[PDB]
């Protein structure tokens, strides 16, 4: 019993992190087998925030302008390029602690874990979605950027977000392994605001199966409901729509609560419309989406 | 910016999780150095779960009846003692990825983080508080016990807690690493209660104060009050009453946001006698209470 946001073992993510200098800015790097993968914006000084010419700030740079530290031990860069807003620095020696690895672009509404690190050291571990709006609502301070967020199928390390930059609201930014960022996002100091954020409809009907599976089933109702209607009721409180695909991935949670989803949606509707009335879900007054079907799942068969 | 429920890395703990069977029964155990910790209940079966006598259950054992694996490796049980709740099983072969440690026995209302583990096998790590009546509202499924909770200071892990088992109300009760429980409770199948849970007080205000340095200020009063009248206050809302260590302690987030600790007590009594009117802190629309003062100075100052 209990559910808690709760974030994979970082172990793995641990033995790959480096820091990672040029000139005056630090931050961290991730290295796997011979290359490390950073922020191209290390390259930027103040002169150049507003408007960096990338290509041609990378061409005043030498492979000996990077300083990546491994613990005490300063790696050899052999090499450098840009793919997209990531920098790789080839480096002489393989990561003897490269874990298998993929990169993946995640989609929005998935969560990953996130190992929030600085000056290449590992400081904490938790639990993220990917927002409607391509945004994160996370928890990183100065010196952060590099820190990489992962989801871990097994013993394979998915690699889907490195931590690039914070915005106006306080929102998080950043890109793939790949370099490409997620959403509309630039890596320069300029007016850029995330589009308008919906709540994810599929997470929060997750949670409610979570809650009905750990004995809170107040707000279970009478009713039932249709896509059509539900959605209707939705688009009025900023929620995503909600597709068969949603109602075919929440099958499992279905049948271990006896709950169909349909009736699970007019229950959202209800609380949605006449809001919880000073109760609590899962030790929560606000209805949660940073929980997909799997995260729920996994949180209640026990995956190693 | 930004404010996560977040956990220490755990490579270090994941290092020493090993899978401990006696007969029929699989949980987990701590390997460190030569010796295994796990929970003593290991030795029993389902006709001894309402009164075990674990010395008579124990005399019924040898070393060769307890199976240790760490991964595929099969580790040589040389040596077994119990100590209070605990079992130790000394094995013939040191840990070779074992951290520096302590243990140590935490006091109500500070927090660490857990380690959730099957088989063995880590599966997530999220953090917890000892709540006041000793039990921890934590997310643990059958075969999570011995599953361990821990602090990292630098490089050094200092163990707090070891999952013994979950109570009626799905709250979970266990050990500290020499296997005295936490509060009242027995490892046996009687009616264990944890009588009544308080909110902790100065986590709290360390959390309002969170709020504040992250821009959510809209709580902030034109008010001050006094120790004596704010635990009046208090002690009507079953909050734990303030000391004058628990205001030495709040200094740091005092002197970082220029306000004083007794005017956000009054601010928290209002908040306490007028709810929140539906309004959020920190995306909750709940007054939280499992960040310590040093869980908030380590997110808003970035310790590794
Ligand atoms: C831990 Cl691997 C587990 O699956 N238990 C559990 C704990 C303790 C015992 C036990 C105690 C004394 C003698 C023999 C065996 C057995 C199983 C779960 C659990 O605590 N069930 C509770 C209801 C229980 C308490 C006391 C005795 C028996 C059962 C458990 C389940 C979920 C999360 N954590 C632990
Ligand atoms: C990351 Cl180590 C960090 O401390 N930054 C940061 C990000 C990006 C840049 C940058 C971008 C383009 C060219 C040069 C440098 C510098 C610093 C923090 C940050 O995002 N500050 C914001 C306001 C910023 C955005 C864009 C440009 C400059 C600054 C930061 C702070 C807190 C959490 N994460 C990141």
């Amino acid at each position: 019993s209990g559910f808690r946001k709760m974030a994979f073992p970082s172990g793995k993510v641990e033995g790959c992190m480096v820091q990672v200098t040029c000139g005056t800015t630090t931050l961290n790097g991730l290295w796997l087998d011979d290359v490390v993968y950073c922020p191209r914006h290390v390259i930027c000084t103040s002169e150049d925030m507003l408007n960096p010419n990338y290509e041609d700030l990378l061409i005043r740079k030498s492979n000996h302008n990077f300083l990546v530290q491994a613990g005490n031990v300063q790696l050899r860069v052999i090499g450098h390029s840009m793919q997209n807003c990531v920098l790789k620095l080839k480096v002489d020696t393989a990561n003897p602690k490269t874990p298998k690895y993929k990169f993946v672009r995640i989609q929005p509404g998935q969560t990953f874990s996130v190992l929030a690190c600085y000056n290449g050291s590992p400081s904490g571990v938790y639990q993220c979605a990917m927002r409607p709006n391509f945004t994160i609502k996370g928890s990183f301070l100065n010196g952060s950027c590099g820190s990489v967020g992962f989801n871990i199928d097994y013993d394979c390390v998915s690699f889907c977000y490195m931590h690039h930059m914070e915005l106006p609201t306080g929102v998080h930014a950043g890109t793939d392994l790949e370099g490409n960022f997620y959403g509309p996002f630039v890596d320069r100091q300029t007016a850029q605001a995330a589009g308008t954020d919906t709540t994810i409809t599929v997470n929060v009907l997750a949670w409610l199966y979570a809650a009905v599976i750990n004995g809170d089933r107040w707000f279970l109702n009478r009713f039932t409901t249709t896509l059509n209607d539900f959605n209707l009721v939705a688009m009025k409180y900023n929620y995503e729509p909600l597709t068969q695909d949603h109602v075919d991935i929440l099958g499992p949670l279905s049948a271990q609560t006896g709950i169909a989803v349909l009736d699970m949606c007019a229950s959202l509707k209800e609380l949605l419309q006449n809001g919880m009335n000073g109760r609590t879900i899962l030790g929560s007054a606000l209805l949660e989406d940073e929980f997909t079907p799997f995260d729920v799942v996994r949180q209640c068969s026990g995956v190693t």
